[PDB]
């Protein structure tokens, strides 16, 4: 890494100088390091271009505005400070060039939406490495490889990418955040395919803004689903999109690229998705619950149709794809109910995880939960209205009561329901989650809602070991 190379596509004639590593925190900037001083909200970095000269910088990239021209190369104590207009912007391109261009160096997918980022990225990333990638994902759960995922400016998104590529990567599925676009910080990335799940005078300047954003940026293949109104808007401005479906809004008038599930059938053990598409039709075993993860999955398989993976390939592999970890992770077992453990521990995510597992139950809904005690009372009471509503069986018990008197929680989630006295009362989870799984029949379907994959319960001051996955394992003659 050079100065004068790094510099070379915007100030000729910058000074050779070896740099270490790329930072824009002063406090970090060691020995041989580029220094880039940013002007933020507040923030200027500018003001500790003496500091990060002291401790022994190579070099210095600075926001002109105000100070000097695009391109100024001053020398401050014999270091190079080189001067550019609109840095913030270009910070994506420089780090970019910095780290060796890592998004030319493997296939970047990137999803952007209010919901299903986490679900579609870790889809792409799972495909991809069934048919022959070394797969990646960065997003909300962190960054890694697949199965090494570990828990963020225009310079840290290159970085983390080129170490991703320095681990072999060949794919990555990375989540964009709506704020992420935005604030540039994947302005100089260079997508094979973005993809878009769903948003949830103002809606004219929303859309030109966006439209603005979009046209400055590198986002390759665009994959919308168009079951939601915003991205039928986008398709209908983007003729070479690909259109996905699973609820008829495909228009075929338009001889574009498109596909959509002619027929779901929700089952005890996860959903048989049959699909037409401009590359051919299918039939998908998924083991992922509910309509919202049918939609994620089509998302995911247009996708890559899209970049050239062949069909008969990507349904030879979809029935190894796998749920998100405590994400409406199914467990089934011959002859014994449903299981569904789902981290929701809010009333919407509740609601949602319910009316999901609804569509796979052809005899009662259990839904076995608790809310976490030293914590808003706020949401004890909605979460209660929500299990009496949206299953049939409510089954109320403990989740990390921590300090708070475990009944006291128990008591203000059944005052939000109509009949407290219908609800079942279970002290021990381990006892209530039991308790719903050898009552509920062979077609019936028990959600184990607020722990997902979170292993252990807060009694006191004390992490009990604790899973729900490994209690439901072990009624059910299984392996979590
Ligand atoms: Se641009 C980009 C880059 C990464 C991830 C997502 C996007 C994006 O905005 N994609 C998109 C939005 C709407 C319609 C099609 C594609």
């Amino acid at each position: 890494r050079n100065l004068r190379d790094l510099l070379a596509p915007w100030v000729p004639d910058a000074p050779s100088r070896a740099l270490r590593e790329m930072t824009l925190d002063s406090r970090v900037a060691a020995a041989g390091d580029l220094f880039v001083a940013v002007v933020g909200h507040q923030a200027d970095g500018r003001r500790y271009i003496p500091q990060a000269i002291a401790q022994g910088v190579a070099a210095i990239i600075a926001e002109a505005k105000d100070e000097a021209t695009d391109g100024e190369i001053r020398e401050m104590h014999g270091v190079p400070v080189i001067y550019l207009s609109q840095l913030n912007e270009r910070l994506s391109a420089l780090a970019g060039r910095f780290y060796h261009e890592p998004s030319d160096n493997l296939r970047l997918v990137g999803v952007t939406g209010t919901n299903g980022k986490t679900t579609t990225t870790q889809l792409l990333a799972q495909w991809s490495q069934l048919l022959g990638e070394i797969s990646a994902v960065m997003g909300t759960v962190g960054n890694g490889l697949l199965g090494k995922v570990i828990p963020g400016s225009a310079v840290d998104v290159q970085h983390e990418l080129a170490g991703l590529v320095d681990q072999g990567a060949t794919f990555c599925a990375m989540e964009v955040s709506s704020h992420g676009l935005v604030q540039h910080r994947v302005a100089a990335l260079k997508f094979a395919a973005s993809v878009f799940t769903n948003l949830s005078g103002d809606m004219e300047h929303y859309e030109a803004a966006k439209w603005l954003l979009y046209s400055e940026h590198h986002c390759g293949q665009a994959i919308i689903n168009a079951d939601d109104e915003v991205g039928r808007r986008w398709l209908a401005k983007l003729p070479d999109a690909v259109a996905v479906s699973m609820e008829d809004h495909i228009n075929p008038n338009s001889h574009g690229r498109w596909l959509k599930a002619t027929e779901v059938n929700y089952h005890d053990s996860g959903a048989t998705i049959r699909f037409s598409s401009s590359w051919g039709d299918g039939e998908i075993e998924s083991h992922l619950m509910g309509a919202f993860n049918v939609s994620n999955l089509l998302l995911a398989l247009a996708t890559l149709l899209a970049l050239g993976y062949p069909l008969a390939d990507l349904l030879k592999t979809a029935a190894r794809l796998q749920p998100v970890s405590g994400r409406m992770e199914v467990f089934t077992a011959p002859g014994k109910p449903t299981v569904v453990v789902d981290y929701a521990h809010t009333p919407d995510a509740l609601e949602k995880a319910l009316q999901a597992a609804r569509l796979h139950c052809a005899g009662k809904l259990w839904c076995v939960f608790g809310c976490g005690g030293d914590r808003d009372k706020g949401k004890r009471p909605l979460m209660g209205a929500i299990a009496e509503e949206f299953a049939d069986v409510a089954v109320v018990t403990d989740d990390n009561p921590r300090t708070e008197e475990p009944r006291a929680i128990i008591n203000d989630i059944l005052a939000g329901m109509l009949d407290a006295g219908h609800a079942k009362v279970m002290e021990g989870r381990a006892e209530a989650v039991t308790s719903a799984v050898m009552q509920a029949k062979e077609n019936d379907v028990v959600l184990v809602a607020g722990k997902g994959h979170e292993d252990y319960q807060i009694v006191g001051n004390q992490r009990l070991d604790y899973s729900d996955r490994v209690t439901v394992a072990r009624l059910l003659g299984v392996i979590a």
